[PDB]
């Protein structure tokens, strides 16, 4: 006689545990556009050790959909010291996050819920398979989920019902970068840089970002200098190629460059961000850069030349105008970004301006960004575009500073949107109805895929380390795990993909009703003011004001 086997039917916004007992409440229906990726999960729990469990869907949704296994990671730092009351956890334990292919097994556990993770990534409406009246405002389809023992005993089975609004979820036009470490990719695989190898794995990961709303792309010049220590190094990853042919004298080959580029247009990127030419805490040195004499490799920048230095100038005298006649002749005018230094503070406002100073001889006319959440520093005209962190922009949108754009990182541990093991899902997708409100043009993150230590002093496995070593709250460094062909996604990238689709959703039915009604809808009954540091952290509260939204565009008069 069979084990006893429960099931409950959940949103994309819980986290289930496998150490407690089940509070969510059963969510069994839910709406989306064409175009939009759809995610629910089913929980399960046996008394029994069942293993190698079956389990499929049957749908007319079936070609769109897919199926994964919710797995454990550990974290020993969940948290920093004193974390708020909306923490969802602060243990160091066995947390919820990385999505599995079913066909690597799928096991109940005895007395612990376990889910099973549905991505169901709709079409365009002209490209959808089943049969469906193209004057109907939407159609309802459902997915039954099946559970069954390893030699065909039926354990359980859930049904959802998804109800498709036939209008398209509009493009993007937010700009989202996710910093891109390709350096990891290689030392993760066990690949040298730029062999053809390593170049297929960064063509899956690039796939993966843009998949998830990624459409601008950190692309490294020579290698990133972020997360080094002082006197430290990651693995050389240089597009360009120098040739020393003298003293200060230098030739390039951007040929590489040229292929990363085809790359990014290829796979559907729309913006190159190019690596920063100084380094973190003040831009006092150059990025390690390596050049030819005579044939053999040598390193001829780094921390040993001082930015501000004769050297490293003559160096981006010749550079830069070459860069920028590639930019010219590949027609990327217009689609390019330049750093400096990230969060230069009031001490080294004059390291800054010297390395400012070099880039704009040459920079005319291009997007320059660098994180700086300091408003007096702002002030001082240094800066070009300014990237504050969502905990620091209210003096910046207070102003009307435009182009408006936000970050978070680990330092964003109190109140705010982040993507922390021990936060909410809630947490994570508001950030899009904030991006909404506040009319930003772009997000910035520095971990799509941080596979060290901090200061890179060590390779980690992200499936034992989810904290770069206990330095980052779980879930800062990285959103995606190494798979054996290509990333994994996380719950946590899963969800901050849907607050993308409901900022697209948001000015959708902006573009039907206007700003002012969108607006009026979205901040409904809230006691207090939708801002970055305030909103309902709430699972209910998020699913019904998405679905709100839906029948609002499904019931708007259309031209
Ligand atoms: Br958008």
């Amino acid at each position: 006689e069979l084990p006893d086997f429960e099931t409950r039917c959940l949103s994309s916004l819980s986290k289930v545990f496998a150490d407690a007992e089940l509070h969510d409440l059963p969510v069994n229906t839910g709406s989306a556009m064409w175009k939009e990726v759809f995610s629910f999960q089913v929980a399960y729990r046996s008394p029994q050790l069942i293993k190698s469990l079956k389990i499929s869907a049957e749908s007319e949704l079936e070609p769109y959909l897919a199926i994964r296994a919710v797995g454990l990671s550990p974290s020993e730092l969940p948290v920093f010291p004193n974390p708020d009351e909306g923490y969802i956890r602060t243990a160091p334990g066995l947390y919820p996050d990385p999505l599995y292919p079913l066909a690597d097994g799928v096991h109940a556990v005895p007395n612990q819920w376990r889910s099973v993770w549905v991505t169901v990534s709709l079409p365009s409406m002209s490209e959808f398979i089943p049969a469906a009246d193209i004057g109907a405002e939407s159609v309802s389809f459902p997915i039954d989920l099946c559970f069954e023992d390893g030699k065909g005993n039926h354990l359980g089975a859930e049904k959802f019902a998804l109800e498709i609004i036939f209008q398209e979820l509009p493009e993007q036009t937010l700009l989202h970068t996710e910093w891109f470490h390709s350096d990891c990719i290689a030392t993760q695989y066990k690949v040298e840089v730029f062999s053809e190898a390593h170049w297929k794995l960064i063509e899956s990961y690039v796939h993966n970002a843009v998949n998830h709303g990624v459409n601008m792309l950190l692309t490294p010049l020579f290698t990133p200098p972020l997360d080094t220590y002082v006197g430290g190094e990651r693995p050389t990853v240089q597009l360009i190629d120098v040739e020393i042919t003298g003293v200060n004298e230098y030739r390039f080959k951007f040929d590489r460059l040229e292929r990363w580029v085809e790359m990014c247009q290829r796979l559907g990127i729309q913006f190159i961000e190019f690596s920063h030419l100084f380094t973190q805490w003040g831009a006092k040195y150059a990025p390690k850069i390596i050049a030819k004499k005579d044939g053999e490799e040598k390193r001829i920048f780094g921390w040993d030349t001082e930015a501000s230095g004769e050297s490293y100038s003559l160096f981006l005298d010749q550079f830069l105008p070459q860069l920028v006649h590639f930019i010219r002749n590949h027609h990327l005018d217009d689609k390019v970004f330049f750093h400096v230094s990230d969060e230069p503070g009031m001490k080294h406002a004059e390291s800054y301006r010297q390395a400012s100073d070099i880039l704009n001889k040459h920079l005319a006319g291009f997007s320059i960004l660098d994180a700086l959440s300091d408003y007096d520093f702002y002030e001082k005209g240094l800066v070009q575009i300014p990237v504050p962190s969502n905990d620091q922009i209210e003096p910046f949108i207070e102003h009307g500073v435009e182009p408006l754009w936000t970050y978070y990182c680990c330092g964003q541990d109190h109140h705010v949107s982040n993507r922390f093991f021990s936060l909410s899902s809630p947490r994570n997708r508001v950030l899009g109805a904030q991006l909404y409100k506040f009319g930003v043009q772009g997000f910035l993150h520095w971990g799509f895929n941080f596979w060290y230590s901090q200061y890179s002093k060590k390779v980690i496995d992200p499936f034992k380390v989810t904290d770069a070593d206990c330095a980052f709250p779980s879930g800062d460094p990285f959103v995606v795990y190494p798979g054996a062909d290509g990333p994994l996604d996380s719950i946590r990238w899963e969800v901050f993909r849907e607050g993308l689709q409901d900022l697209r959703a948001l000015k959708l039915l902006e573009a039907l009703a206007g700003r002012e009604k969108t607006l009026a809808l979205l901040e409904q009954n809230l006691r207090e003011e939708l801002t970055f540091k305030s909103f309902p952290d709430d699972i209910e509260w998020l699913l019904s004001t998405r679905e709100k939204i839906n029948r609002a565009i499904k019931d708007a008069y259309r031209a």
